[PDB]
C-alpha cells in the first residue's frame, strides 16, 4: 500500500505548483517533482509553433496535437520507470481531457500505487490570481477551472480558493502511505 | 491631489508583487513598477558578499550596509525625478527600518503626492507561502511580518491573510485619485 | 571628466547583458545596470497589447507607440538623476531608432559625462545566438544588427563576433574614469 | 544504428545548454532535453542543505551524496525509458566522476544506440563567461572545464573556446541517425 506517484490534477493558477513545493518540503522521504509544464520546457521551442504540437490561443486556449501526445506518452511511460525504479515521484498535470485524461494515466500507471489528488479553485479566484502571477495567457484559468474535473476521480481533494498551499498540503500529505 | 506614487511596504511573501501587477492591470494609466527588489537585481552582484552592501543570514535575516544605502540613496531620488518628470509610479518596498524607513522616503519625495500603502499579512500564513514559493531564504517571511510597520502610517491597508491580491487591488485602486 | 554614465548600444543577442555584468564585476564602485528590457519588465504587461506601447511582431519586428515613448523619457529622466545623485549608471539599450535615439539621449543627459558604447555582432552569429538563447523572438537579432549603429557615435566599440564579454568588459573599463 | 539518446558532458560554463536548444532547433525531429539541472530542480529543495544531497561550497565545488546518487539513478532509469518508449532524448549532463560517470550511464543504457558528445572550453574562456551570465557559483567553471573529460570516451567533441552554439550543433547534429 505505499505510495509510489502522488498525480495532481488542476487548472491553471490554481496553485498546485505552490503545493508541490510543500509537499516536497513535508513529505519525510524526497519526491521528485514533473509536471505538463516542466514537460513543455523539456520539449523543443518549435513544439510550440507546429501544428501537431501545442498551440495557445490568444484568449487563452490549449491545443493538443498528436507529435505533442506522442511524446508526452513516451514521457508518461518514463516518469512511471522512475517510480518502479524506486524513486518518489509527484506530477503536477493539467487534465484538458478531463476523464479521458485520467484514464490516458492508468493505462500507464498499470498496477502501481497511485495518490490522485484533485486541486480546486473558484474560476473567478483563479482568474485573479493569473492576473496577480502576470506569467499566464490571460483566460487560461478561467477555461480551466472546471472542465477539467469533470469525470475525474480523486482519493483526496483540496481546494485553494480559501486553503494556503501549505495547508492543502498538509491534507495530501496525509493520504500518503509510507 | 492627483497621485503621483504608490508606495507598497509588507514583508516578504506578504503579497506585494501579486498586488503590484493586479494595479498595473486594474489602474487605466501606465504605472512603472520598481522595488527593493528590482534595485537588487540592478545592483552588481557582489554587493551581495560586500560588507557595507547587502547581506543574506542563513536564517532568513537581512543586514543593510551604508554602501547599499547609499546607492540606494541616489535610486530613490531617480525615482522621485521619474514622477515629477511625469511618470505614475509604484514602489514595491520592504520598511526593515519601520518608522526609520518611511522617513527616508518622505525626505525623498518631498511634497509629491503620495499614496503610503500597508500590505500585512498574519507570520505563520507568510512562512507557509514563503515555502510554496520556494525562492526566498526561509525565514524571512516571518522576521518581516511585522516589524515591518511599527511606526508606520499608511492611507489605505490591506491584509493578504484572507484577500486576494486582485481584491487587494481593488482597494488600493479606490485611494488613487486620478 | 569623471564617467558618470555609461551608455551601450547593440542589437538583441549581440551580447549587451553578458557585457553589463563582466562590468559591474571588473569595475571597482558599484554601478547600477538599467536597460529597455529593465524598462519593459517595469512597465504595465498591458503596454505590451496596447497600440501605442510596444509591439512585438511575429517576426521579430519591434514597433513602438506615443504611449510606451512618453514613459521611457519620464524613465530616462529619472535615470539620469540617479547619475547626478551620485550613482553611478550603466544604461543597456537598442537604439531602433539609430541616430534618432542617441539624440534623445544627449537631449536628456545634458552636460553630465557620458561613455558612449558599442556593441557589435555580425548578424548571422547574433541570430545564431538567439536560437541558443531560446528567449527571444527569431528574427530580432538579425533585424537589428545593424540598423542599430547607423549614424551613432561612440567613444569605445567592442565587437563580440569573436570576443568574449568579460573581453570587451576590459577594452570598455579602461576608457572609463574615476 | 538510429541514434536514441545524445548524452553531452561538459563542465558549468562551456555552454551545454546553448547547444542543447540549437540542436533541438536544428535536428529534424523532436528531441526531449533533460539534464543534471533539471534534476536539480525536480528534487526537493531540502535536497540541497542534507548532507547526503548536493552540497554548493563557497568557492564553487560541487559535493554528491548517496540520498541525492540514489534519486538520480531512478531518474536515469526513467529517461533511459523513455527512450526505449520512443523519445528521443537528449541529456545535458557534468562527468564529476569522469569516467566513473560515463560508467554509470553505460549501466543504465544498455544496448540502446547513444551518441556520446564532449563540450569542452578553455577554463579561463568558461570562467569569464561564468561572470558574464552571473546566475552560477563563481568558481564551478574553471573547476570543471577539465577534471570532467578525463577518461570520458566521446563519439564526438566540440569545443566552444572559438565556436558558437550553433555551430557545435551542426557538427553534432551530423553524426545523428536518423
Ligand atoms: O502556461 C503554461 N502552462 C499552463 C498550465 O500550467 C497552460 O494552461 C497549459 C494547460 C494544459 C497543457 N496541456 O494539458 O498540455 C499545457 C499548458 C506553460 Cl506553456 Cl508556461
Ligand atoms: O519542424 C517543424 N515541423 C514539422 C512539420 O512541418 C515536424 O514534423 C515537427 C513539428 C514539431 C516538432 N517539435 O516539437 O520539435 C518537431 C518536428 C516546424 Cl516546428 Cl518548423
Ligand atoms: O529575496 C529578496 N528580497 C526579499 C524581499 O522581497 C528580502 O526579504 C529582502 C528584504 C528587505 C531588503 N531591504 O530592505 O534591503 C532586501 C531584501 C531578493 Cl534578494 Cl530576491
Ligand atoms: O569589491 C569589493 N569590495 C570593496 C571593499 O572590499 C568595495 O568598496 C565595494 C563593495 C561592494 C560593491 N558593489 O556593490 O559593487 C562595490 C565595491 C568586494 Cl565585493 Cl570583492
Ligand atoms: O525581448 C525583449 N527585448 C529585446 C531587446 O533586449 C527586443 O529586441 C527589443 C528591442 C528594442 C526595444 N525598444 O527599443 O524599445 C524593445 C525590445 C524583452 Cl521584451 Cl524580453
Ligand atoms: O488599457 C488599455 N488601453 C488604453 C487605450 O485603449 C490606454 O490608454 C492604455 C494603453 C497602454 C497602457 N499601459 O502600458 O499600461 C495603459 C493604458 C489596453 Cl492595454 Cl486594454
Ligand atoms: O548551478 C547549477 N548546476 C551547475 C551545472 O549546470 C553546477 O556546476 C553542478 C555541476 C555538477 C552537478 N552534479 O554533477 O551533480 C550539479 C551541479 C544548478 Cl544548481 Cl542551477
Ligand atoms: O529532511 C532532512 N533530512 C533527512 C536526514 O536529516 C532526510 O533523510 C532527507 C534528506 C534530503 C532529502 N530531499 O532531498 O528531500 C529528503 C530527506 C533535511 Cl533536508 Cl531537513
Amino acid at each position: 500500500m505505499t505510495t509510489r506517484m502522488i498525480i495532481l490534477n488542476g487548472g491553471s493558477s490554481a496553485g498546485k505548483s505552490g503545493i508541490v513545493r510543500c509537499l516536497q518540503s513535508v513529505l519525510p522521504e524526497p519526491w521528485l517533482a514533473f509536471g505538463v509544464d516542466s514537460l513543455i520546457e523539456a520539449m523543443p521551442l518549435k513544439m510550440q509553433s507546429a501544428e501537431g504540437g501545442i498551440e495557445f490561443d490568444a484568449d487563452g486556449g490549449v491545443s493538443i496535437g498528436p507529435e505533442f501526445r506522442a511524446l508526452e506518452g513516451a514521457w508518461a511511460e518514463g516518469v512511471v520507470a522512475m517510480a518502479r525504479a524506486g524513486a518518489r515521484i509527484i506530477i503536477d498535470d493539467v487534465f484538458l481531457g478531463g476523464a479521458a485524461a485520467q484514464e490516458r494515466w492508468r493505462s500507464f500507471v498499470g498496477d502501481l500505487d497511485v495518490l490522485w489528488v484533485g486541486v480546486r479553485c473558484d474560476g473567478a479566484v483563479a482568474e485573479g490570481r493569473e492576473t496577480a502571477r502576470g506569467d499566464r495567457v490571460a483566460g487560461m484559468a478561467a477555461k480551466q477551472a472546471y472542465v477539467v474535473h469533470e469525470g475525474v476521480e480523486y482519493d483526496v481533494e483540496v481546494d485553494t480558493t480559501h486553503k494556503e498551499s501549505i495547508e492543502c498540503a498538509w491534507a495530501i500529505a496525509a493520504h500518503v502511505v509510507p
